[PDB]
DNA sequence: CGGCAGTACTG
DNA sequence: CAGTACC
DNA sequence: GCCG
């Protein structure tokens, strides 16, 4: 990464317009990060930066201000609500709009928060966290909770498969939460597992909070046994045996990949979704056995799940 | 001008 | 429904 | 914000 120099500034910008809720512009400086960092040279003409895809004229221009000046005039206008807004938006369960509503009613400060706002089911569990959910876990206790789930649902139903997903998967060696998939080759034996095997997971003192508990996903935060254990974001998640490949795909990522998939889909006449990968105009679903079949269908050479890390 | 994803879940 | 979250 |  040849132009942190650049980077490092364009992510403030990025978080301000991200925690104000301007996603879409969010989104574009995202991307203009993302080609910054992976770019061979350090940029040094604004010819040079429209060269790169996800850099335009307005960006090219703060490059080329950085370029010279050494620092972004657009930095020192940054509203002085953004520190809060992203104070407060780290509470699980609240977003950009609940945060804007607690600063517009005076609040600043998480002890205003636990002390005077009114809060959700989800949002009370996030603030009881909030230190615990900004932390990474090393990926051999993210083994141990993938472990963990899959022994309780091989209990109850021996053919159960499981697997750990996300950063997981991808090799990375900190993790933010675990995303376990679970299905089932027989194709029917999946559907109203969550019963049991929450309960099972209650059994232990292993699940210590529920933030969603739906039908076919469940979110919530667990904790191995032991000193020096901190609480974990869960996610398990149950599919039909058919949707495999391409959920395991989409829970794998990264989101920067998955998008880039998308795109690439749109531009054949097909989608591609968590479920399937389907033509489109809704469309046919293509028959995806692997994640190797959803490349080859988009006529891609196959990455295997470190080459997702995008 | 307008997409940049779709869905599951909560209340 | 709006809002939030999953990658 | 970018890009078609
Ligand atoms: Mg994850
Ligand atoms: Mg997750
Ligand atoms: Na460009
Ligand atoms: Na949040």
């Amino acid at each position: 990464n040849h132009n942190l120099h650049i980077t490092e500034k364009l992510e403030v910008l990025a978080k301000a317009y991200s925690v104000q809720g301007d996603k879409w512009r969010a989104l574009g400086y995202a991307k203009a990060i993302n080609a910054l960092k992976s770019f061979h040279k350090p940029v040094t003409s604004y010819q040079e930066a429209c060269s790169i895809p996800g850099i335009g004229k307005r960006m090219a221009e703060k490059i080329i201000e950085i370029l010279e000046s050494g620092h972004l005039r657009k930095l020192d206008h940054i509203s002085e609500s953004v520190p809060v807004l992203e104070l407060f938006s780290n509470i699980w369960g609240a977003g950009t709009k609940t945060a804007q509503m607690w600063y517009q009613q005076g609040f600043r400060s998480l002890e205003d928060i636990r002390s005077q706002a009114s809060l959700t089911t989800q949002q009370a569990i996030g603030l009881k966290h909030y230190s615990d959910f900004l932390e990474r876990m090393p990926r051999e206790e993210a083994t141990e909770i993938e472990q963990t789930v899959q022994k309780a649902a091989q209990a109850f139903n021996s053919g159960l498969l499981c697997v750990a997903c996300g950063s997981y998967r991808r090799g990375k060696a900190t993790c933010g939460d675990v995303d376990v998939l679970i299905t089932h080759p027989d194709g029917r034996s999946h559907r109203g597992i969550f019963s049991r095997l929450l309960d099972s997971l209650r059994q232990e003192g292993f699940l210590t909070d529920d933030l969603v508990k739906g039908e076919t996903k469940y979110l919530g935060v667990c904790r191995l046994p032991g000193p020096g254990r901190r609480h974990r974001r869960l996610d398990i998640i149950v599919v039909p045996y058919s949707e495999f490949a391409c959920a395991l795909l989409y829970f794998t990522g990264s989101a920067h990949f998955n998008r880039s998939m998308r795109a690439l889909a749109k531009t054949k006449g097909m989608s591609l979704s968590e479920h399937a990968l389907s033509t489109a105009v809704p469309g046919r679903v293509l028959p995806t056995p692997t994640e190797k079949d959803v490349f080859r269908l988009l006529g891609l050479p196959y990455r295997e799940p470190a080459e997702r890390d995008w």
